[PDB]
C-alpha cells in the first residue's frame, strides 16, 4: 500500500479533530465495537460485565483507556506509514498477552469509522472515509506481519 500526500492528509485533519476531546471519542468508539460486535468485550475482564450504552458511558475505567487505544494509534497515524517502531510493542501485546484476532483489528477499525461519522458530519465525506479506511487498513496488515515475524497467526 502507498497512501498519496493527500489521503494522509485527510487522515491528519480529521485526527485534529478526534484530538479536540479525545475520551468522548475513545468512549464511544469502545461502546460501538461493543455494540456492533458483542464478543470483543469478553476481552476485557474489568469491563465485560457491563450492558448497556449508559452504563459503559458512566465507566471511568473504559474511558481511560479509550485514551489509552486512541494516543496510540494518534502517534501511529502520525507517522504516515513509517510506524514499524510504534507497531512492535503493540503487535506484542496484542499477538502474546491479550491474545488479539486481527479480525478485531477489523471491527474496532468499522467502530472508528462510525464514529467519525456520527461526530464529524460534513467533514468526514467520502474522500475522508477512504483514506482513513485505508490508513487503517495499512495498520491491520503491518500488525498482521509483525504477529507471524513472532510466531503467531493473528
Ligand atoms: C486501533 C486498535 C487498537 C489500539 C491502537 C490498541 C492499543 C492498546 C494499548 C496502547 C494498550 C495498552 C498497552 C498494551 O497492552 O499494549 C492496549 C491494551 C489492550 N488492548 Fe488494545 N488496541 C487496539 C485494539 C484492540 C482490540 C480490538 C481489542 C479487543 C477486542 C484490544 C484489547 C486490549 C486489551 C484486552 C488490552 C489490555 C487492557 C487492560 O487490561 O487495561 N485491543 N491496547
Amino acid at each position: 500500500m502507498v497512501l498519496s500526500e493527500g489521503e494522509w492528509q485527510l487522515v491528519l485533519h480529521v485526527w485534529a479533530k478526534v484530538e479536540a476531546d479525545v475520551a468522548g471519542h475513545g468512549q464511544d468508539i469502545l461502546i460501538r465495537l461493543f455494540k456492533s460486535h458483542p464478543e470483543t468485550l469478553e476481552c476485557f475482564d474489568r469491563f465485560k460485565h457491563l450492558k448497556t450504552e449508559a452504563e459503559m458511558k458512566a465507566s471511568e475505567d473504559l474511558k481511560k483507556h479509550g485514551v489509552t487505544v486512541l494516543t496510540a494509534l494518534g502517534a501511529i497515524l502520525k507517522k504516515k506509514g513509517h510506524h514499524e517502531a510504534e507497531l512492535k510493542p503493540l503487535a506484542q501485546s496484542h499477538a502474546t498477552k491479550h491474545k488479539i484476532p486481527i479480525k478485531y483489528l477489523e471491527f474496532i477499525s468499522e467502530a472508528i469509522i462510525h464514529v467519525l461519522h456520527s461526530r464529524h458530519p460534513g467533514d468526514f465525506g467520502a474522500d475522508a472515509q477512504g483514506a482513513m479506511n485505508k490508513a487503517l487498513e495499512l495498520f491491520r496488515k503491518d500488525i498482521a506481519a509483525k504477529y507471524k515475524e513472532l510466531g503467531y497467526q493473528g
